[PDB]
């Protein structure tokens, strides 16, 4: 129908050039191919890391993309790197992360039984036997510094491995590019591992996408993924006005995507062979990330603030002032929870942390503060009554 290529519109597609963040990508390959060209082999840490709270926003892209270009300019070179790709939520200790990254390099090394570091030593030896390279990208690496099941020296000897277990012939052919869901990760690798942390050479903070980015990532898709008479630039423009963080939105290219995709479908199911402005209009509509998780880890405190924030700007005075803000605090506590309303100097680290969490933004002119606009006031106040309730229970 409409489509020259659905699998340019799956979550793990990676597009055969990059358009937006494509000088990141270039420094990132820089950093590991210096080391490799002049005869160093590989060896660096990297980290990318997003905005906080942000979701689909091309770290995984980016940290896929690079290391793809890293293998093809040392090829031309005739040097060997290998990928491997390890998703970390996928794997509760250093055992499981090192036999899912021995499974992607196909070598035939035993892993039944071998401590996490016999594995790391037999990989080693099998890279200086093939004379390969290996980058690995380690995904989701936050969820490997909050895991009792992994310890702090072991990382230490993975992300210090050729100081650890040298080679034969001393050459140093693994290097590491850490994704991290936010800067958490880092402010905890340095406040409890700060031996790793200083490993890292590169971090990278991704931000969330512009509506001219948007456009540019759309249409990219639409060139390789749609049949060419099917699309004109206003559609896409539909949807990257919307989901642009200047505008407002998300600036998630991954809900971008899913709304043209949506809208394709859509021009299908109903016989018609190209889009129009409706369809997309009606996807930008049916189809935004509120993770509970995080607000669970949130004192009922936090949660009452949070909670009048919200609706503060969901009556449409966007923007409440410090003197409202705690007058409706202590009133809310007292009436609506129960609970006596906590001193100043408590309130004051409440309010700054849910700033650093970037659920409120706070300026002056004293203090002024807001919901972020790209959060759903109502799905949230719901969200958050919730916890409320639940944490009071127990
Ligand atoms: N610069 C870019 N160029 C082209 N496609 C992109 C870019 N950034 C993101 N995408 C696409 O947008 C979607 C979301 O990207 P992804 O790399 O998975 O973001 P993410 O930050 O890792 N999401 P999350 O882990 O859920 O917070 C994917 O389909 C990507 O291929
Ligand atoms: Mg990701």
């Amino acid at each position: 129908g409409l489509f020259k290529d659905r699998r340019v519109f799956d979550e793990n597609y990676i597009p055969p050039e990059l358009r937006v963040r494509r000088g990141e990508a270039e420094a990132l390959a820089r950093i590991y191919l210096n080391r490799l060209l002049s005869g160093a082999g590989l060896s660096d840490v990297n980290m990318i890391y997003g905005s906080i709270g942000r979701v689909g926003i091309g770290k995984t892209t980016l940290a896929k993309f690079t290391v793809k270009r890293v293998s093809e300019a040392a090829a031309k070179e005739g040097l060997t790197v290998k990928q491997a790709y390890v998703n970390a939520f996928n794997a509760p200790n250093l055992y499981t992360i090192l036999s899912l990254i021995v499974r992607q390099t196909g070598y035939p090394i035993q892993v039944r039984g071998a401590p996490a570091l016999d594995i790391l030593k037999a990989l080693v030896d099998n890279l200086y036997v093939e004379n390969h390279y290996l980058l690995v990208i380690l995904d989701e690496f936050q969820s490997m510094l909050s895991s009792p099941r992994i310890a702090a020296e072991d990382l230490y000897t993975l992300l210090r491995v050729h100081e650890e277990i040298p080679s034969r012939d001393g050459v140093n052919r693994i290097g590491f590019l850490l994704v991290a869901s936010d800067v958490r990760a880092l402010s905890y690798m340095r406040e409890k591992i700060p031996q790793v942390e200083s490993q890292i050479g590169f971090k990278l903070h991704l931000p969330a996408y512009k509506s001219r980015e948007l456009y540019t990532i759309l249409e990219q898709r639409a060139e390789l993924g749609l049949r060419d008479t099917v699309w004109e630039p206003r559609h896409l423009e539909l949807i990257s006005d919307v989901y642009g963080e200047d505008k407002g939105g998300d600036g998630s290219a991954r809900r971008a995507i899913v709304a043209l995709k949506m809208a394709c479908e859509m021009a299908e199911a109903m016989g018609r062979d190209s889009l129009s402005e409706d369809l997309v209009r009606k996807a930008v509509s049916e189809n935004a990330s509120i993770q509970t998780h995080e607000l669970e880890a949130l004192s009922i405190h936090e949660l009452i603030i949070l909670r009048l924030i919200a609706e503060a700007t969901l009556g449409g005075m966007e923007w409440i002032n410090a003197g409202l803000l705690r007058q409706r605090y202590e009133d809310a506590s007292l009436t609506m929870y129960n609970v006596k309303p906590r001193g100043y100097t408590q309130y004051h680290i409440y309010l700054k942390h849910l700033t650093s969490l970037g659920l409120v933004d706070a300026k002056p002119s004293t203090t002024l503060f807001r919901l972020a606009p790209h959060l759903p006031a109502d799905r949230l106040i719901e969200v958050v009554d919730n916890i409320i309730q639940a944490k009071m229970a127990s």
